[PDB]
C-alpha cells in the first residue's frame, strides 16, 4: 500500500530555476545576511520523492464509523449546485498552467471556442468513463525560507480542461460542505480577527483549559485509497443533479484515489496512490479527513470536551485538562490512534496551558493595546518566512507576493506594520506602482489587489484598532528583534525613522496614497491623527473572502 511508485525519470523544472537570494540596489535596505535566505528548486525534488514514498496501513474502528455516520448526516443537509463552463472558467487564475491540448489559463478566461470545446469534451468523457486513470503533471515548488536546507516540496495536477471540470462539479461543494459537516471547528470560514475570537471564547469555555497543535508528517501522503473514497462517500451525501453524482464519481475514481505521474517533459515519473497536492478538493478532501480522523482520536484517547479548529492538514485542538502527567499520557494515546488511521506525527504534540504557546497555521494568539488602553489579542507569527521571502520579492518579480498577503492578513503585527509595510511602499512610491493590481493568495485562493486599497481592506478584516495597536508584549518584541538580528535585518528604530519618511511621501501623492500615509503610518507621528471609518471600506465586495480553503484547486477571485 505505498503512497508513490517511481520510474527513475526525474521530476524537471519547466524554466531556469534560481535557489541563492538575488540582489539588487534595494536588497540590503531590507536584509544583509544574504547566505541565509534561498529557494528550494528541482534538483532537490529526488529528496522529496524519499520523503513523501511509504507504506501506510489503516486500522479502522467503532470510533472512526460513528464519526463518520455523524459527518455524513450534517452532509445530507447540503445542496451543491453544477457551475456551467464559464462560470467555472472565470474562477480559472490568469496565470494558472496551460492546457496540453492548444489553450492557456487567457483563452479559459476569455471564454474562447477552443478552450470551451475541449472542456466540454473532457466533461462528457468523465460522464461517460469512470474508469480511466487521468493524467498528471508532478513539478517541484519553488518557495522561500531562512535555513535552519528543506527540499522543494511537490504539487501534482491534471490538465487545465480537467481542473475547469472538477470546478463545474465541486466548486459549491468545496466551498459549502466544510462549514456545515464541521461547524465553528472549520477553520476557513474565519478571518484572522474571527478566528482568535474562536480561539480566545473555547480556550474561556473550559474549567482547565489544555491545547496542542497535531502535525501529521507529510498529510497527503498518508491519506489512502480508503481516505479519498470515504471523502467521496460524504460528497455524495449532498443533494446534487445526476450529472455532478457521475462527475464526482468519475472524478474519484480517475483522479482523486491516484493515477500516472508526468513530468515537464513528457515522461512517465510513476504513480500516485494518495492526495494530489493540485487539485480542486486537497484543501476540502485534507480537512473532512483530518477533522474524521482526530475526532474519532479525541474519542480512543477519551480527551474530554474536545474542541477542534481544522484548516486542512492543521489542527488544533482544546479541551479539559487532567493535569499535566494524564495530559502527556492522553496525547501519547490521541497520536497512537492517529497513526492507526495512517495519520501519523512529524513532531509529537505537547500539551500548552497558555493560548500564547500553541502554535497553528505557524500562528500564535498575541496581545497588544488599542488606544484607549484596552488589551486586543491578534494573530502574529515568527516573521522569519515572510521577512526571507520579502527579500527575494524585494529583487524578483513572483507570481505570488507574499509581502502583500502578510501585511492583509498580519496587519495588526508589530512587524507587517513597521517593515513589510514600510519596505514595500517605499518600492512602490519611487515606481509609480501604488495603482498596479497585484497577486496575492488568501486561504490557497488568488486575489489581484492594488496597494493602494490596503486600509479599507485592513479597516474590513481587524477594524480600525489595527491602525493603533501599541504596547506589544516583550516576548513579541524580543522574538521579532531576535529575528532581525538573525538575518541582518535594520532595527525596529531604523524603520520607525524610514516610515516618517514614506509616510510624508505618501501624504505628498495625496487622494488614495495619503490615505495609506494616514491610516497604514500613523503608529510612525508623534502628533496622531484621530482615524475615522474609510468610506470606500463599506463599497468593499469582500465575498468569497473566508469561506473556503483552496490551496492547490487553482481558484482565482
Ligand atoms: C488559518 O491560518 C492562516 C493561513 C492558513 C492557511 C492554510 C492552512 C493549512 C493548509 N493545508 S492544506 C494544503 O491541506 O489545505 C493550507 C492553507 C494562511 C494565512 C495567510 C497569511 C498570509 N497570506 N495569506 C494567507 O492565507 C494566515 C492565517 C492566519 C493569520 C489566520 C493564522
Amino acid at each position: 500500500h505505498m503512497s508513490y511508485t517511481w520510474t527513475g525519470a526525474l521530476i524537471t523544472p519547466c524554466a531556469a530555476e534560481e535557489s541563492k537570494l538575488p540582489i539588487n540596489a534595494l536588497s540590503n535596505s531590507l536584509l544583509r545576511h544574504h547566505n541565509m535566505v534561498y529557494a528550494t528548486t528541482s534538483r532537490s525534488a529526488g529528496l522529496r520523492q524519499k520523503k513523501v514514498t511509504f507504506d501506510r496501513l489503516q486500522v479502522l474502528d467503532d470510533h472512526y464509523r460513528d464519526v463518520l455516520k455523524e459527518m455524513k448526516a450534517k452532509a445530507s443537509t447540503v445542496k451543491a449546485k453544477l457551475l456551467s463552463v464559464e462560470e467555472a472558467c472565470k474562477l480559472t487564475p490568469p496565470h494558472s498552467a496551460k492546457s496540453k491540448f492548444g489553450y492557456g489559463a487567457k483563452d479559459v478566461r476569455n471564454l474562447s471556442s477552443k478552450a470551451v470545446n475541449h472542456i466540454h469534451s473532457v466533461w462528457k468523457d468523465l460522464l461517460e468513463d469512470t474508469v480511466t486513470p487521468i493524467d498528471t503533471t508532478i513539478m517541484a515548488k519553488n518557495e522561500v525560507f531562512c535555513v535552519q536546507r528543506k527540499p522543494a516540496r511537490l504539487i501534482v495536477f491534471p490538465d487545465l480542461g480537467v481542473r475547469v471540470c472538477e470546478k463545474m462539479a465541486l466548486y459549491d461543494v468545496v466551498s459549502t460542505l466544510p462549514q456545515v459537516v464541521m461547524g465553528s471547528s472549520y477553520g476557513f470560514q474565519y478571518s484572522p480577527g474571527q478566528r482568535v475570537e474562536f480561539l480566545v471564547n473555547t480556550w474561556k469555555s473550559k474549567k482547565n483549559p489544555m491545547g496542542f497543535s497535531y502535525d501529521t508528517r507529510c498529510f497527503d501522503s498518508t491519506v489512502t485509497e480508503n481516505d479519498i473514497r470515504v471523502e467521496e462517500s460524504i460528497y455524495q451525501c449532498c443533494d446534487l443533479a445526476p450529472e455532478a453524482r457521475q462527475a464526482i464519481k468519475s472524478l474519484t475514481e480517475r483522479l482523486y484515489i491516484g493515477g500516472p505521474l508526468t513530468n515537464s517533459k513528457g515522461q512517465n515519473c510513476g504513480y500516485r496512490r494518495c492526495r494530489a497536492s493540485g487539485v480542486l478538493t486537497t484543501s476540502c478532501g485534507n480537512t473532512l479527513t483530518c477533522y474524521l480522523k482526530a475526532s474519532a482520536a479525541c474519542r480512543a484517547a477519551k480527551l474530554q470536551d474536545c474542541t477542534m479548529l481544522v484548516n486542512g492538514d492543521d489542527l488544533v485542538v482544546i479541551c479539559e485538562s487532567a493535569g499535566t502527567q494524564e495530559d502527556a499520557a492522553s496525547l501519547r494515546v490521541f497520536t497512537e490512534a492517529m497513526t492507526r488511521y495512517s495519520a501519523p506525527p512529524g513532531d509529537p504534540p505537547q500539551p500548552e496551558y497558555d493560548l500564547e504557546l500553541i502554535t497553528s497555521c505557524s500562528s500564535n494568539v498575541s496581545v497588544a493595546h488599542d488606544a484607549s488602553g484596552k488589551r486586543v489579542y491578534y494573530l502574529t507569527r515568527d516573521p522569519t518566512t515572510p521577512l526571507a521571502r520579502a527579500a527575494w520579492e524585494t529583487a524578483r518579480h513572483t507570481p505570488v507576493n507574499s509581502w502583500l498577503g502578510n501585511i492583509i492578513m498580519y496587519a495588526p503585527t508589530l512587524w507587517a506594520r513597521m517593515i513589510l509595510m514600510t519596505h514595500f511602499f517605499s518600492i512602490l512610491l519611487a515606481q509609480e506602482q501604488l495603482e498596479k493590481a497585484l497577486d496575492c493568495q488568501i486561504y490557497g485562493a488568488c486575489y489581484s489587489i492594488e496597494p493602494l486599497d490596503l486600509p479599507q481592506i485592513i479597516e474590513r478584516l481587524h477594524g480600525l484598532s489595527a491602525f493603533s495597536l501599541h504596547s506589544y508584549s516583550p516576548g513579541e518584541i524580543n522574538r521579532v528583534a531576535s529575528c532581525l538580528r538573525k538575518l541582518g535585518v535594520p532595527p525596529l528604530r531604523v524603520w520607525r525613522h524610514r516610515a516618517r519618511s514614506v509616510r510624508a511621501r505618501l501624504l505628498s501623492q495625496g487622494g488614495r496614497a495619503a490615505t495609506c500615509g494616514k491610516y497604514l503610518f500613523n503608529w510612525a507621528v508623534k502628533t496622531k491623527l484621530k482615524l475615522t471609518p474609510i468610506p470606500a471600506a463599506s463599497r468593499l465586495d469582500l465575498s468569497g473572502w473566508f469561506v473556503a480553503g483552496y490551496s492547490g484547486g487553482d481558484i482565482y477571485h
